[PDB]
DNA sequence: ACCACGGCGC
DNA sequence: AGGCGCCGTGGT
């Protein structure tokens, strides 16, 4: 019944803090807290009293860490039951939603933070118990990468704030082209971004045919999957898209990036998040990298405007082909293993033995389709969108489909096997026992179901290849903090680091081993690895 | 400002 | 290929 002591708290007390804004880097501490056994102690001025701890133990202990280190301190996160959450249910996001699901009440206090921080701990570790598998998870994984990710957003990344006003002149310069002649075909200008107005423009007075239709305003809709289909209809169409991919490029990550530099540090500061996804995939945000245009020219121009600090070098790292090495690893597909262990270009061996032809048969349009069908495959692409993506029947596409899986009998036995599992249980792993909950697998609407069983065989693969990264991430930090080296930056498979550039190729050579390392596979990790001023320059 | 929303990247 | 971070719009 509320028993409330002064600061400073005994050893291993949670704490609780409270942010004028939810981005560390950029936040004030308004207040403090911690609790233990119930008693809580309210700091009186709190960015003194974080001299006073040894560790952050909390919900989001993480973010008070950075905000730490920000502040030159040392203060490493600990336990934090939004890890366990996650670990317990990958849709415990939030700590809103953790409360509210397991008891108690997310508030704007920080002493009732830190009571709830250590009462929802104690309660998620009961409901762990016996749970052996999420249990490592927690100890090797989640618990030591919090501490990883704290350093990477506490330190940032340098941008070319010169190369980033040169590419918005050249982008800007592109868009005015496209809007003028849109407009020309138009006989008018319009508000481009209004998908409201362009809806009248090209149904209306142009007169186009409407195909689709928006999702809840019932309107006719202008989606890249109705203009895609109208490229011929009109040329304003066509121009419309480029538009619509510049605009976004430099809306989100052009006009943006400047003034995410911070003022203290002279670097931006990415945020990472551990407990955001479905899968166990890390998340970033302000910028989100995993959305950076992978497919595009346009992605790289991005990418290189990402550059080391003078003196230094980045050093960027990639697992190769990880989803469909784990892919294989997991459906024991002997043929799938045997293009791996045979170090062959897989798209090649795919194609040749899709196709029954020798490697050295096959021809650039072939490769093109093994690609698209291996990563189809693995993502759930039907056969509709795989005939419309290689230009082909729609017969040729569901046979393309069948010759893959009788090439891979066992990768179709895997995907089966998984459904079945996530039928019976409700839920799907990963190698490592990470587990998703799938209960629309049971759905009534085709739509949803569908989509229930594209996670069920997704997750197991994309979440393994998300704890050997997370793996690797942890076992590399000490190595890197003793040769003077940091960790920056995590997406998809790639990790980006920095170093001085007389450690560079050292740095390399010890990141590759330790990345390859990592666990062992029915097939080798492969790393691929670049050094370079600009994160372009180092991946490519 | 707040919100839901279309649209789009992965 | 395939839940959500992101942008700008239009409503209040
Ligand atoms: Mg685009
Ligand atoms: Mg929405």
């Amino acid at each position: 019944a509320l028993e409330e002591a002064p600061w400073p708290p005994p050893e291993g007390a949670f704490v609780g803090f409270v942010l004028s804004r939810k981005e560390p880097m950029w936040a004030d501490l308004l207040a403090l807290a911690a609790a233990r056994g119930g008693r809580v102690h309210r700091a009186p001025e709190p960015y003194k009293a974080l001299r006073d701890l040894k560790e952050a133990r909390g919900l989001l202990a993480k973010d008070l860490s950075v905000l730490a280190l920000r502040e030159g301190l040392g203060l490493p996160p600990g336990d934090d039951p939004m890890l366990l959450a996650y670990l317990l249910d990958p849709s415990n996001t939030t700590p809103e939603g953790v409360a509210r699901r397991y008891g108690g009440e997310w508030t704007e206090e920080a002493g009732e933070r830190a009571a709830l921080s250590e009462r929802l701990f104690a309660n998620l570790w009961g409901r762990l118990e016996g749970e052996e598998r999420l249990l490592w998870l927690y100890r090797e994984v989640e618990r030591p990468l919090s501490a990883v990710l704290a350093h990477m957003e506490a330190t940032g990344v340098r941008l070319d704030v010169a190369y980033l006003r040169a590419l918005s002149l050249e982008v800007a310069e592109e868009i005015a082209r496209l809007e003028a002649e849109v407009f020309r075909l138009a006989g008018h200008p319009f508000n481009l971004n209004s998908r409201d107005q362009l809806e009248r423009v090209l149904f209306d007075e142009l007169g186009l045919p409407a195909i689709g239709k928006t999702e809840k305003t019932g309107k006719r809709s202008t989606s890249a999957a109705v203009l895609e289909a109208l490229r011929e209809a009109h040329p304003i169409v066509e121009k419309i898209l480029q538009y619509r991919e510049l605009t976004k490029l430099k809306s989100t990550y052009i006009d943006p990036l400047p003034d995410l530099i911070h003022p203290r540090t002279g670097r931006l500061h990415t945020r990472f998040n551990q407990t955001a996804t479905a899968t166990g995939r890390l998340s970033s945000s302000d910028p989100n990298l995993q959305n950076i245009p992978v497919r595009t020219p346009l992605g790289q121009r991005i990418r290189r405007a990402f550059i080391a600090e003078e003196g230094w070098l980045l050093v960027a790292l990639d697992y190769s082909q990880i989803e469909l090495r784990v892919l294989a690893h997991l459906s024991g597909d002997e043929n799938l293993i045997r293009v791996f262990q045979e170090g062959r270009d897989i798209h090649t061996e795919t194609a040749s033995w899709m196709f029954g032809v020798p490697r050295e048969a096959v021809d650039p349009l072939m490769r093109r389709a093994a690609k698209t069908i291996n990563f189809g495959v693995l993502y759930g692409m039907s056969a509709h969108r795989l005939s419309q993506e290689l230009a082909i029947p729609y017969e040729e596409a569901q046979a393309f489909i069948e010759r893959y899986f009788q090439s891979f009998p066992k990768v179709r036995a895997w995907i089966e096997k998984t459904l079945e599992e996530g039928r019976r249980r409700g839920y799907v792993e990963t190698l490592f026992g990470r587990r998703r909950y799938v209960p629309d697998l049971e759905a009534r609407v085709k739509s949803v179901r569908e989509a229930a069983e594209r996670m069920a065989f997704n997750m197991p693969v994309q979440g393994t290849a998300a704890d050997l990264m997370k793996l690797a991430m942890v076992k590399l930090f000490p190595r890197l903090e003793e040769m003077g080296a940091r960790m920056l930056l995590q997406v998809h498979d790639e990790l980006v680091l920095e170093a001085p550039k007389e450690r560079a190729e050292a740095v390399a050579r010890l990141a590759k081993e330790v990345m390859e390392g990592v666990y062992p596979l029915a097939v080798p990790l492969e790393v691929e690895v670049g050094i370079g001023e600009d994160w372009l320059s180092a991946k490519e």
